[PDB]
DNA sequence: ATTGTGACGCT
DNA sequence: AGCGTCAC
């Protein structure tokens, strides 16, 4: 009743760039525009892996993690841009670059945290009311919501259907109230539509956003209307969303744990765990897990947006699939070599730009023949930023994984370095 | 022969 | 600490 809390209390939104890479490169090389066009790594197995695919590809059936020669059967026209390579692999200074560009503008209409090198949330919260505020009183016209979805409206041509749906929730508004769920949601909408506006303008960037009153509902609601829309998800709008909402759809659900949920209860849909209480939950998934399962099939969920607009690791991975495998210790050395070259490079201005230096260097590995994606996973101290010394170190961190009698076996398919531990600078 | 990232939880 | 899960 009055005492059940219904997680309202906040304003999130969550910020996707649309195919990112595909966006960069159509930027940078405008005969990419408009067209069916795809990012790819390497170009010798099988054309190269697609990495990011434009929505006019999409729509022939081009995926990512496809092989391009693959892609091409399915579109003959698709137009291909290669990830530029450095020190013998894929170097993606240019796409965490502009990453920077568009989180930078972000930042200026409220605190973000990084998800992903092309997804932000957003904590509009203060922003809204500050923007309730400066109103005082006026109703907010659908002149500022041009490209925004509510959910599960209209009831009772895709763009008409838009404006109808839009109409039905602002008619329903009530402006008067500054504590309304509702028109607080709204107006996080209009200073999302605005942040939207200013990344494209100020880079030519496109994206889509979800506006609700969490993380995991701001995410959901941004795959709603993709792309370049932005879909308010309300709270009286998730019984029916969850009611044929698949649970894997839900952030975090998408992997075993969902697969359980689903073997284990005998449901499908995320609204059917509302039937199940928070023991009942609890005692199938554990304490954590089933508390929040209890919460977010309610559309509740409390987990904050972290104030962190850099990434908290710099990583340099590479794999060596198949007959490209390490098999000598002069190949593993020239390999730690490359990824320690380009970790230095970015590590000095990582250092440079963000006042921080990292102390942990953390050296991964996988063997040949080895069911796991990481065989092997240790730490070293991380005191100079040194090629040279990182890839000795690295080197005599895993060399008693070599069970030869010059020669390296099991061979190796995977190399990753990484440094974390920051520190401020 | 999806690759190259990056965040977070468990014990 | 090292390993696993999840998504991007
Ligand atoms: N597995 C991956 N390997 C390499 N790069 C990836 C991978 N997954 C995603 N990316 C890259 C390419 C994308 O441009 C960028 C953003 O990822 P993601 O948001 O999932 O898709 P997308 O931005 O390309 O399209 P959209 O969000 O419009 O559906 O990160
Ligand atoms: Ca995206
Ligand atoms: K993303």
């Amino acid at each position: 009743g009055p005492h059940m809390a219904t997680g309202q209390d906040r304003v999130v939104a969550l910020v996707d760039m649309d195919c990112f890479f595909v966006q960069v490169e159509q930027r940078q090389n405008p005969h990419l525009r408009n067209k069916p066009c795809a990012v790819v790594q390497y170009k010798s197995w099988k054309g190269g892996g697609i990495i990011a695919v434009s929505y006019e590809a999409r729509a022939f059936g081009v995926t990512r993690s496809m092989w391009a020669d693959d892609a091409k059967k399915l579109c003959p026209d698709l137009l291909l841009a290669q990830v530029r390579e450095s020190r013998g692999k894929a170097n993606l200074t240019k796409y965490r670059e502009a990453s920077v560009e568009v989180m930078e503008i972000m930042s200026r209409f409220a605190v973000i945290e990084r998800a992903s090198i092309d997804e932000a949330y957003v904590d509009l919260t203060s922003a809204v009311q500050e923007r309730l505020q400066k109103l005082q009183g006026q109703p907010i016209s659908a002149d500022l919501l041009p490209s925004t979805y509510i959910e599960g409206l209209p009831q009772g041509q895709k763009e008409g259907m838009r404006k109808q749906g839009l109409f039905q929730w602002l008619d329903s508004l009530q402006i008067d109230n500054l504590t309304s769920p509702d028109l607080q949601l709204t107006v996080g909408a209009v200073i999302v539509e605005e942040m939207r506006a200013a990344i494209e303008r100020e880079t030519g960037f496109q994206c889509s956003a979800g506006i609700s009153h969490n993380k995991v509902l701001a995410k959901l609601a941004c795959g709603l209307n993709k792309p370049n829309r932005q879909t308010l998800v309300s709270h009286g709008s998730v019984p029916q969303l969850f009611s044929q909402m698949p649970i894997r759809k839900i952030r975090s659900l998408g992997g075993k744990l969902g697969a359980s949920v689903i073997e284990i209860l005998g449901i499908e849909y995320m609204g059917e765990l509302t039937q199940f209480t928070e023991s009942q939950l609890q005692s199938h998934f554990g304490e954590k897990n089933g508390s929040w399962l209890y919460a977010m099939c309610r559309g509740i969920e409390h987990d904050p947006v972290k104030p962190r607009q850099l990434p908290k690791t710099i990583g340099c991975s590479k794999n060596f699939p198949g007959k490209t495998a390490l098999a000598t210790r002069e190949q593993v050395q020239w390999w730690l070599l490359q990824l320690a070259q380009e970790l230095e490079e970015r590590l000095t201005k990582d250092r440079n730009d963000n006042d921080r230096v990292a102390t942990q260097l953390v050296v991964s590995i996988r063997v040949q023949g080895d069911k796991r994606l990481s065989s092997l996973r240790r730490c070293c101290a991380l005191t100079r930023y040194d090629a040279h010394k990182m890839s000795h170190d690295a080197f005599t961190v895993i060399k008693n994984c070599n069970t030869s009698g010059t020669e390296w076996s099991p061979p190796l398919t995977m190399l990753f370095l990484c440094a974390t531990k920051f520190s401020a600078s």
